[PDB]
DNA sequence: CGGATCCG
DNA sequence: CGGATCCG
């Protein structure tokens, strides 16, 4: 995959917002734009992008086996590099060039944890998770855990989650 | 099928 | 830090 400018990345994301679907028992089901979240370095507003990352919120657990393994993009030709229920890396054709598109899935209850994780950057997440680890927690893209048991937090949004964990909220571009 | 190498 | 996917 080639490099994208921030503007080029946003044009691709806007194009894909209405064009993602998946096959379920032989029927095409379109993914709702509200269930597609730009994440990764594009969400952090980096000037150049190595790839475009999209998080797909899956409303029902029964569909995880179906969404990414049967993912479809209207119009654009693409190839599958790797694909499973949780991560699918595609090489898409866009204006006569090939780019890397990373798709990730989160279930509804995981959404703020997934937004936090997939926004990154890695260095930011490592220091936050290291701090929680010393207090006997484990943080991942699925939830907050203590002794491998989910700790349910009274939060809905990524912002609420970051503050409930004990950290000041930073806008994505300022996370480092 | 698991060490290697991806993903944030 | 923590997790996902598959080449070999
Ligand atoms: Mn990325």
């Amino acid at each position: 995959g080639g490099m994208l400018t921030l503007i080029q990345g946003k044009k691709i994301v806007n194009h894909l917002r209405s064009r993602l679907a998946f096959e379920y028992n032989g029927q095409l089901i379109k993914i709702l734009s509200k269930n597609i979240v730009a994440v990764g370095s594009l969400r952090r507003e980096e000037k150049m992008l190595n790839d475009v990352d999209l998080l797909i919120i899956v409303p029902e657990k029964k569909l995880l086996k179906h969404v990414l393994p049967n993912i479809r993009i209207k119009g654009l030709s693409f190839s599958v590099k790797v694909c499973g229920e949780r991560k699918c890396v595609l090489f898409i054709e866009w204006e006569k060039k090939t780019y890397q598109l990373d798709l990730f899935t989160a279930l509804a209850e995981e959404k703020p944890y997934a937004i936090f994780h997939f926004t990154g950057p890695v260095s930011y997440l490592i220091r936050i998770r290291a701090a929680l680890k010393k207090k006997n927690y484990k943080l991942n893209q699925y939830g907050l855990f203590k002794n491998q048991t989910l700790v349910p937090l009274k939060i809905t949004t990524e912002k609420e989650l970051i503050k409930e964990l004990g950290f000041t909220y930073r806008i994505p571009k300022k996370r480092l």
